[PDB]
């Protein structure tokens, strides 16, 4: 584990400006939006600040471990990285694995995490490798005691090919959404420290077990 390199990211930007909906390339064919301002619980507590400070932890976790790491954006206050860019940076560093740190939006009784991946795959990187690193990532976030979504996914795995983020991966990448902002549940643990320090205990566990 000590000496890998892990890439992490979390979504959103502090601020948002008209910029982020000049058109981007997707890696699959078409175009999206720079950059979306992403949700935030009933409360007030927005994605982006969730995100961001679920990273931070992350990261801490990490480097005590011995493992190398970068972050894509250094704030959660101004605009920042559109998210081709994002994938860009990733890539820069060669890294062994990319987590990228989401919270959803979704009905109000739904709740629990789900781990979306590229599928189809693009590349070869996107296939086996990438799968197993969104299998082992599904497999240790229930076995923290995390609850796989109730209204997204199956069994808290989503495969998609909308999301550039994944599209544009040349390294193995895992898109976790760790749950729904809009649930009262999954807000409570959002907003509490605590809360925040066990999914990124969590995601840590993921990591080391795919690394390992
Ligand atoms: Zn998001």
């Amino acid at each position: 584990i000590a000496g890998r390199i892990v890439v992490l990211d979390p979504g959103h930007n502090g601020a948002n400006d008209s910029s982020i909906n000049n058109q981007v390339p997707d890696g699959r064919g078409g175009t999206k939006s720079c950059q979306t301002s992403g949700t935030a619980t009933d409360g007030g507590y927005p994605e982006h600040t969730f995100t961001w400070n679920t990273v931070l932890l992350i990261r801490q976790q990490l480097t005590q471990l011995g493992v190398r790491t970068a972050m894509t954006r250094g704030d959660d206050n101004k605009l920042g990285p559109c998210i081709d860019k994002r994938a860009e940076i990733e890539n820069s560093y060669n890294p062994d694995a990319v987590v990228s740190i989401h919270a959803d939006g979704g009905p109000a009784g739904g709740h629990g995490f789900h781990v979306n991946y590229s599928n189809p795959p693009v590349n070869a990187v996107q296939g086996e490798p990438t799968l197993r690193f969104a299998k082992t990532m599904r497999d240790s976030l229930q076995a923290a005691g995390l609850t796989p979504a109730t209204y997204i996914g199956t069994g808290g795995l989503y495969g998609r090919s909308d999301l550039a983020g994944l599209n544009l991966a040349q390294h193995p990448k895992v898109l976790v959404e760790l749950g729904n902002m809009k649930n009262a549940q999954d807000s409570a643990m959002m907003t509490s420290p605590e809360g925040r320090s066990k999914y990124a205990q969590a995601v840590v566990q993921g990591i080391v077990a795919y690394l390992s």
